């Protein structure tokens, strides 16, 4: 029709509104407030706005003024539209929008009453003939709430460019609810942090409810696994929303793409119990700390439990009561009488995990007595040895934390999942790897990338550092055959900008930490899913 | 030109003909008595299928546009080469078959096999046909004289990394003539390495601009991040295609040149430094010996043995002439790392010590150790023999307690081993890798012991899979690393162990051997 021969796009940033909280796209609704926009600064989005709005591709012209002039019957700017109020907010020093064509729709106003170099128009109708009539490349309709519902209601909008801020402000205009009939998300930015808030970009699209060195690809691809025998043939009709998009740039598509790796490519195994899963070997994940707190949004999470567990490590306790008394049931089936004697503990203490995580951290080599006993200056205290290189060595690369304890492995409950974090310092900021040696996608490694990513947090601030990567190196990469269905729901929905974690900047050593020391802000996300 | 305007490429594979120096000429074993001088290589044989068939009718117009201004392939062959065919596939399976000979005229043939007289009388019959690309399938003299008269373009050049007995050779490729843009994945087709390169010859986009947008952040404006040149990666950036697995290594190398952080050392030497990278190669289509360069194996695979011995003497070693811990059990060294009481060589409770009596009392290098401390070798074999989906089968040498005790902590921290269908793959996490010197040694040792652990459990190698933590340039290897990443990998060698070994503990250094080590020259990292 219209949109598709003019190219008229809309672009648009949006924040949450003031209003156990369910949340949808309409989530991100908040325009503007008193004339201006919610917020101060949000230079990232200014900057991917300009970006957008004034890049043209020279080459491409040709081909959009002979499919224009085709429809007509017959250096290079974008054109950009916006509503008078739009036009007003904008300072005197960046009037009119720099290398664009601007246009402004009004009544009120008329050429006689602007000093610059604008075009006025009164009707929608106008523009139309108004781009007849000029060379451009791409049309943005900049807003503001007025002239993005009409262009919507009069079907010409090709694709809504549109920034998720994840922060509330107040708000007295809002952006139209999008029929996701009309529209449906293609594309979905990192996530990114500017001005202290996360944010991303994503692309909605409209419905219809030397070439010699491309050959030589085809060539190089003689030996490929078909489509017919690509091992566990699942349905694609299950993943659509997931195969649609386009662009999967959002970090939480690097857990959800080794979901659909296993699903799609993973190996067949019977395990421990006579269950059932399909198993790779190998992946890496990196999430930039700096930029985003990596809690997953394709489902529900709560960081209490997991938090606990990790002050219950440091504290170098191997007491499962004291978590329950917490009402943390993580360890609880590992502690049991049934568990401790089907690992020949029969010796142990319900409850007693023996010579766990905490004590490995802060007693590595003492042996092991019982879950109450006093093990002070008993065995290598790692924690602190790792918290003192990373503050005097900060270049050691023997800043490993290790439970793998091979002499202690048939004490413990079960041997360690999460093997050995190593340290890396640069310019005052902490990476951490960690090796973990079997993962489970479904329930465990959602988890796991948050307690390690907590962690790196926590280290890198009792060593007045700042937090950069958390790379995460999965052994056993494994799915649980009753935890597929529960993964097809997930992996079709679309994540939403990540939140951020704050630390009481207050605690300056890594044992003085407490539940309320941790706030998680802006947790955007689906709804619970049980794997089972 | 010609050779552009009508397409004209070559398809050849050349194997070896019966120290020595390595080059592409290497390679240009063609035929022998009429016939290939190899069985069959039926991956090769595949390739040949898909390169020479293969048509896309969407870029023909733009061909038809150029050709004429001046759907199948065109396939020349000559008589020999015609000939040596077995009947059962003439013509070739839907292609438009041509024979280049001087005493064969076209009747006593068919209506579409078009024979030719000479070598200008091919342009004539091109002008006025229907085709996609002109493939010379050779033999000896067609490719002689279509290379000799700049007819040829492109070249889709098979490496058969194996030798054989010959009687015909492909001509010495001109390499201020032609010049590789493309190398393919390495790959075993009947019990020989392989791969596939491309000489040239020298001279909705809605979503296309989506890209550009989602890029609006990036810090490359080209400011050189460290002070490395771009004419300098100019054969390495003149790829197209890098699919040759020694370029995940090469790669690697790129990214901490170009990206790597500045670095003090304890030695003061200076490092470019980055932080988590991957590498996997497949042990069941090669042996990963980086080619673009020299590499011994005689010291590593003597280490893996005195591993496996359990042994922390490192007397053993330096009387074998393996220097590989020389440094490490110096008076000066030792004293350094506080060990004033250990004796030269006594290089503490480290690999050998772990592996094999993981939480006993180390003592001294001569100490009778029977049945002390975890026999973890002995406990991961049990484990993949009988229990093979453990997720549990771990050797580690990062031992807390006793890291003060070693000359040095473990560069290698474990190895973790996985087990489907007869396969066995491992993953070893390296928290320390000098790329220069040590990587390229390391990616070997495991390899081999990753063969080794597969043997001896009756099972198939698969993947070695190396995770680097702090991967590390040092400064002083920069000039060389630049020399090796503008040299094109050769197609790997292949390990072969004495197959009668079925304990791990009862290999000998005679009972490994390497094959079709083809190799560029030394490098001085230094
Ligand atoms: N490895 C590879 O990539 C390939 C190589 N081969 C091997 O190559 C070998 C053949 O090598 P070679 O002896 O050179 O055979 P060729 O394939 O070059 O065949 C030569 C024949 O082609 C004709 N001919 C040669 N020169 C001309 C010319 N200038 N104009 C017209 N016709 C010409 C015949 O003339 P005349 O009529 O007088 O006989 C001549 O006998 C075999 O062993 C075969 O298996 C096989 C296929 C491809
Ligand atoms: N967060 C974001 O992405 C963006 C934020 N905003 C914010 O939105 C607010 C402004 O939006 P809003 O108040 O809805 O107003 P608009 O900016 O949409 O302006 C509407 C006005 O434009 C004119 N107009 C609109 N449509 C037509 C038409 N078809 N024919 C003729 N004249 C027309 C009229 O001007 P007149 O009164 O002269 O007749 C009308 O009152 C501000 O707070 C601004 O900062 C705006 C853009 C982007
Ligand atoms: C900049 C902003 C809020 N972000 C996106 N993604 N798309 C928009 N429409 N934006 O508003 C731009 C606009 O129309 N107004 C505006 C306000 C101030 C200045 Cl300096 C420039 C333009
Ligand atoms: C098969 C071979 C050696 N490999 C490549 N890459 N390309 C060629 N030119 N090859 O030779 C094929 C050919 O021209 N002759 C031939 C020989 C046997 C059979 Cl079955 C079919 C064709």
């Amino acid at each position: 029709q219209v949109c598709d021969v003019f190219d008229i796009y809309a672009i648009c940033a949006c924040c949450k509104v003031e209003s156990n909280e369910v949340f949808n796209n309409y989530t991100f609704r908040g325009l503007g407030n008193k004339g201006v926009l919610p917020w101060k600064c949000i230079s990232l989005d200014m900057k991917y706005f300009r970006a957008v709005t004034t890049y043209v591709n020279e080459s491409k012209y040709e081909k959009l003024k002979y499919k224009r002039c085709k429809y007509l019957n017959k250096k290079l700017q974008n054109v950009v539209v916006m509503g008078r109020t739009n036009w007003e907010s904008i300072p005197k020093k960046f009037k009119p929008l720099s290398n664009r064509i601007n246009v402004i729709l009004s009544r009120t106003l008329k050429k006689e009453d602007f000093d610059e170099d604008v075009y006025i128009i009164n009707k929608v109708e106008d523009l139309i003939v108004l781009l007849g009539k000029l060379n451009y490349y791409k049309c943005f309709i900049l807003g503001g709430s007025v002239v993005y519902q009409e262009f919507l209601e009069k079907k010409l909008i090709k694709k809504i460019y549109f920034t998720r801020i994840n922060s509330t402000y107040e708000c007295d205009v809002f952006f139209p609810e999008i029929n996701e009939n009309e529209y449906q998300i293609i594309s979905v930015s990192d996530v990114y942090t500017s001005n202290n808030t996360t944010l991303d970009f994503i692309i909605y699209k409209k419905t219809n409810n030397d070439d010699e060195e491309e050959d030589d690809f085809v060539y190089f691809n003689f030996n490929k696994e078909k489509e017919e025998k690509n091992k566990n043939s699942i349905h694609p009709n299950d993943f659509q929303i997931y195969n649609s998009l386009k662009y999967k740039y959002h970090p939480e598509y690097q857990y959800l793409n080794i979901i659909y790796d296993i699903m799609m490519n993973g190996n067949k195994q019977s395990d421990r119990t006579g269950v059932g899963v399909l198993s790779k070997f190998g992946y890496i994940m990196k999430f930039d700390l700096s930029q985003y707190f990596p809690l997953l949004t394709t489902k529900k999470l709560f960081l209490r439990g997991i938090i606990e567990e990790l002050l219950w490590f440091i504290r170098g306790e191997t007491n499962g009561n004291t978590l329950l008394n917490k009402n943390v049931r993580i360890w609880e089936a590992n502690g049991t009488r049934e568990f401790l004697d089907n690992r020949k503990l029969f010796h142990r203490e319900v409850n007693d995990l023996g010579p766990i995580y905490g004590f490995q951290w802060r007693h590595f080599g003492a042996e092991y007595t019982n879950m109450y006993d006093n093990y002070e200056n008993k065995g290598v205290d790692q924690l602190k040895n790792i918290i003192n290189l990373i503050k005097n060595d900060p270049t050691s690369r023997r800043i490993l934390l290790c439970a793998w304890n091979v002499k202690d492995l048939d004490q413990m409950a079960l041997p360690p999942c999460h093997i050995l974090c190593q340290f890396y310092v640069f310019d005052g900021k902490l990476s951490c790897i960690m090796y973990q040696r079997s993962c489970d996608l479904g329930l465990g490694v959602p988890f796991n990338i948050a307690s390690y990513s907590i962690f790196t947090h926590m280290i890198a601030q009792v060593c007045n550092l700042q937090p950069a990567q958390f790379i995460h190196v999965l052994g056993n990469a494994h799915v649980y055959n009753n935890h597929i269905d529960s993964l097809k729901i997930q992996l079709n929905r679309i994540p939403y900008p990540f939140p951020t974690l704050k630390l009481n900047p207050d605690i300056k050593n890594i044992e003085d930490f407490t539940i309320s020391d941790f706030t998680i802000q802006n947790y955007v996300h689906h709804e619970k899913i049980s794997m089972d």
